[PDB]
């Protein structure tokens, strides 16, 4: 396909950001990015205008849950035997969306890796 | 596929990226693109870290060469029947890879959209 710099249709780019808990054994990655109450990854959202969602084994600091809903076959929960991951998805006009995705990994990048 | 911030594989980026004649019929795209000699395109692959061609009908700004070429049917002038076009190639590791692209993207997009 072409990418045309004056197209009304958006183009999406999508990329899963592994969790990187074997560089950082003892960072509560999930806690940080989520926040009280889901709040900072609706900032996150916000500010990237992007959809950013923690997916895969960990995504719900729950073991117990976790087996229940996959065990329990609902679809929704399908996510929850993939790596920890940030799933981000932009979903932007075509002149603005590498920009609009790199914006996104950058903010990401913040927590993935933070002593960075 | 994964997004792994941590790994020692380049992922590639490609776009082909449309150039505007329509929206700006008197403006020499492929003269300033490339400059006197091919050195603006060579300064701009040095600076931006990607590979940058200019590709389609319209690139060699030569339309009997182009009809030979083509017609002679060698494969590399294959894109000559393309849209006239940039093919931004970024290859780099991926915590850096979408951020070269929106770099490539932008200095190409001072060419393409040259009053914005
Ligand atoms: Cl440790
Ligand atoms: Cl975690
Ligand atoms: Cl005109
Ligand atoms: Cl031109």
């Amino acid at each position: 396909n072409y990418l045309d710099l004056f197209s009304h249709k958006n183009m999406k780019l999508k990329e899963r950001v592994l969790i990187p808990v074997k560089q950082y054994p003892k960072f509560n990655f999930v806690g940080k990015i989520l926040g009280p109450q889901g709040n900072t990854i609706k900032r996150l959202q916000e500010e990237t205008g992007a959809k950013i969602s923690v997916l895969g084994k960990g995504s719900m600091r729950d073991k117990a849950k976790e087996e229940e809903l996959r065990k329990g076959g609902d679809p929704k929960y399908a996510h929850l035997n993939m790596d920890l991951h940030v799933f981000i998805e932009v979903f932007g006009p075509p002149c603005e969306a590498y920009a609009l995705m790199a914006h996104a990994m950058e903010e990401v990048k913040k927590f993935l890796v933070p002593d960075m």
